[PDB]
């Protein structure tokens, strides 16, 4: 059978969670996606020879800390922590997402990838070194992406799958 990987895309509003997801799923860049639509999308993919079923949760809606919401988010096996490279606030929010994920997974060792999205844009306010340094602080990979050009998109999600595989071998 296919191994299913439950991947969760998190990050501040407008960083490109939906656009990254749709690029992975539909191979198309979406200029506009309703920011209140949270949905899960599936795609069968081959990663390192293995046929995988990716289940991608594109998070949306008001932040909510309830048992129900935590229970749901806790089903994620790996998390893309997305900021936009032209939005310093979205970068400064990353530790909040990291902290919430560690909380609901009750683990310091959750499969995670730091994603700096919108690298196609000229107006970057978060330089690569600071983002690499934050990923190093967390012990996780850092991948620069563009949902618009597809730069890094496969790498971001596939790296997350490889992280989950490695974690499950403990
Ligand atoms: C430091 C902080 C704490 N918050 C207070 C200040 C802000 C902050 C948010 O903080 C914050 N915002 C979350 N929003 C709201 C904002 N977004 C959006 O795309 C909304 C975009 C948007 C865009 C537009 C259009 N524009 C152009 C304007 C409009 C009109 C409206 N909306 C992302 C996500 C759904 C959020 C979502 C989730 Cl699921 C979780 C979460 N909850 C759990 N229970 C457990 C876990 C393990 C998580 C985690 F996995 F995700 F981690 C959080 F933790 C979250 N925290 C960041
Ligand atoms: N130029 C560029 N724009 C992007 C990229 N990713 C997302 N966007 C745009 O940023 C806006 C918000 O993207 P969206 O996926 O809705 O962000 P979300 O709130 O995190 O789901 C939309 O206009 C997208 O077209 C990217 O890699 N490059
Ligand atoms: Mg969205």
């Amino acid at each position: 059978g296919s191994t299913e990987y439950k991947l969760v895309v998190v990050g501040a509003g407008d960083v490109g969670k939906s656009a990254l997801t749709i690029q992975l799923i539909q191979n198309h860049f979406v200029d506009e996606y309703d920011p209140t639509i949270e949905d899960s999308y599936r795609k069968q993919v081959v990663i390192d020879g293995e046929t995988c079923l990716l289940d991608i949760l594109d998070t949306a809606g008001q932040e909510e800390y309830s048992a129900m919401r935590d229970q749901y988010m806790r089903t994620g096996e790996g998390f893309l922590c997305v900021f936009a490279i032209n939005n310093t606030k979205s970068f400064e929010d990353i530790h909040h997402y990291r902290e919430q994920i560690k909380r609901v997974k009750d683990s310091e060792d959750v499969p995670m990838v730091l994603v700096g999205n919108k690298c196609d844009l000229p107006s970057r306010t978060v330089d690569t070194k600071q983002a690499q340094d934050l990923a190093r602080s967390y012990g996780i990979p850092f991948i620069e992406t563009s949902a618009k050009t597809r730069q890094g998109v496969d790498d971001a999600f596939y790296t997350l799958v490889r992280e989950i595989r490695k974690h499950k071998e403990k």
